[PDB]
């Protein structure tokens, strides 16, 4: 329970996003979207790695920047995925992007809550 | 043995570097050098996170950029720590930095060997 459970669920979301965004990149085959999604996937991979290891750094000043950067990534992801969602005319994929955005929004709120006190 | 043992030793080196560089920050009390060291520490933390999780991504295109970026960080660390070592007049700390640099050099060689075929 508690925060460790919240972080586990964030990690599970990020893992799913990678798989889902890789499917979306295969369906679309557009070069602007490929560059955006490639970089989002890179971020999501790092978020998984860092949050899996986060206990090691709880007493270390580095924790402030680790969480700040993950939150900043997620904020950028919402903006970019919203842009892609608006640009597309492909209702199934637009709905998938909307659901990913909802996850990213929740992650920002939860990580902000944790970052506040660390 | 094999690559997994090489990666385990790289991770153990990075963990040690963080502790050692944090000691060096505390001995030096020097804001300009300390800012450089704080950024190196942030990189080392991410290297540990990413290499601990690396099996997850071996079949994924992201693996190329994950390893490329770690290697690029290590290359920058050598340049910056070499310049810092030359700047200091503090033989014990200069020797500590020399040994960290040696580790970073070995990491680049081993990760380049691993990167080649992935
Ligand atoms: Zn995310
Ligand atoms: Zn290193």
């Amino acid at each position: 329970g508690g925060i460790e459970e919240l972080l586990r669920k964030i990690i599970e979301d990020e893992v799913r996003h990678i798989a889902e965004l890789e499917d979306i990149e295969k369906w679309l085959k557009d070069p602007v979207i490929e560059e955006l999604l490639r970089k989002i996937i890179e971020d999501e991979v790092r978020h998984i790695a860092e949050l899996e290891d986060i206990e090691k750094w709880l007493k270390d000043p580095v924790i402030e920047e680790l969480l700040r950067k993950i939150i900043e990534d997620e904020v950028r992801h919402i903006a970019e995925l919203e842009d892609i969602e608006k640009w597309l005319k492909d209702p199934v994929i637009e709905e998938l992007l909307r659901k990913i955005i909802e996850d990213e929004v929740r992650h920002i709120a939860e990580l902000e809550d944790i970052e506040k006190w660390l």
